[PDB]
C-alpha cells in the first residue's frame, strides 16, 4: 500500500547512470515495476534480528542498519534459505562478502551475474527489455562499517567492523556499495519482480 509504494520511489529514485555506460544492467533510465513481495521468512528473521542484537552491543547499542539492494541470480534460494557468504565470490571488488546498493541501477548490474553475465536466459540480452528481472530490497546490519576506497580482497570484515562501505572514488569507484560477510546480517525483506525500461 504505503509500504510497497516507498519501495517502488526507492527503485525508481535510485537510477544512476554507469560508467559502463549500460552494458551490464541495460539501457534504461526507469524500471516498469510488475509486483512487491513482502519476504515472510520467520526462520530468516529470528537469524536476522539475533545477529542484529549482537552487533548493536558491539557498536554502541547501533546496528547501523540499513535498506539496501540486492541484484543476484540466486534472489529465489536466498528468499528459502537467507544470504549465504559460503556461496560468496571470493575474488570481489571488496572480496568473499554479499554485495548490496543503495542504487537499484548497481544491483540492477549483477542480476544476471558480475557485468551482467550472458543477459537473460532466453534472449541473452543484457538490456533485456522483455524478460522479468528480480531485486531484492533488503534489511541490512551494517554495524561498524569499515571505509574502504580502493579493492581490497578480504575474506571476513576487517577486525572490529561488521562490514565494508566500499565508498565512491575517481580511479575507480563509481558509488557506494555495502559488502557483508555474514549472511545472517541481511534479510530479503521485499522481492522486487520489475523489467529494465528502454528510454
Ligand atoms: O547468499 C548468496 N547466495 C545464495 C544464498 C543462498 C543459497 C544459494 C544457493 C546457491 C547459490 N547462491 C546462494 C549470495 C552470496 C554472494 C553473492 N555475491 C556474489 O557472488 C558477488 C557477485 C554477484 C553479486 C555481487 C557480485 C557479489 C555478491 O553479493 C550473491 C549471492
Ligand atoms: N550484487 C549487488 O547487488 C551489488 C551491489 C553493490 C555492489 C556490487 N558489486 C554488487
Ligand atoms: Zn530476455
Amino acid at each position: 500500500d504505503k509500504e510497497f509504494q516507498s519501495v517502488e520511489e526507492e527503485m525508481q529514485s535510485t537510477v544512476r547512470e554507469h560508467r559502463d555506460g549500460g552494458h551490464a544492467g541495460g539501457i534504461f533510465n526507469r524500471y516498469n515495476i510488475l509486483k512487491i513481495q513482502k519476504v515472510c521468512n520467520k526462520k530468516l528473521w529470528e537469524r536476522y534480528t539475533h545477529r542484529r542484537k549482537e552487533v548493536s552491543e558491539e557498536n554502541h547499542n547501533h546496528a547501523n542498519e540499513r535498506m539496501l539492494f540486492h541484484g543476484s541470480p540466486f534472489v529465489n534460494a536466498i528468499i528459502h534459505k537467507g544470504f549465504d557468504e559460503r556461496h560468496a565470490y571470493i575474488g570481489g571488488m571488496f572480496g568473499a562478502g554479499i554485495y548490496f546498493a543503495e542504487n537499484s541501477s548497481k544491483s540492477n548490474q549483477y542480476v544476471y551475474g558480475i557485468g551482467g553475465g550472458t543477459g537473460c536466459p532466453v534472449h541473452k540480452d543484457r538490456s533485456c527489455y522483455i524478460c522479468h528481472r528480480q531485486l531484492l530490497f533488503c534489511r541490512v546490519t551494517l554495524g561498524k562499517s569499515f571505509l574502504q576506497f580502493s579493492a581490497m580482497k578480504m575474506a571476513h570484515s576487517p577486525p572490529g567492523h561488521h562490514s565494508v562501505t566500499g565508498r565512491p572514488s575517481v580511479n575507480g569507484l563509481a558509488l557506494a556499495e555495502y559488502v557483508i560477510y555474514r549472511g545472517e546480517q541481511a534479510y530479503p525483506e521485499y522481492l522486487i519482480t520489475y523489467q529494465i525500461m528502454r528510454p
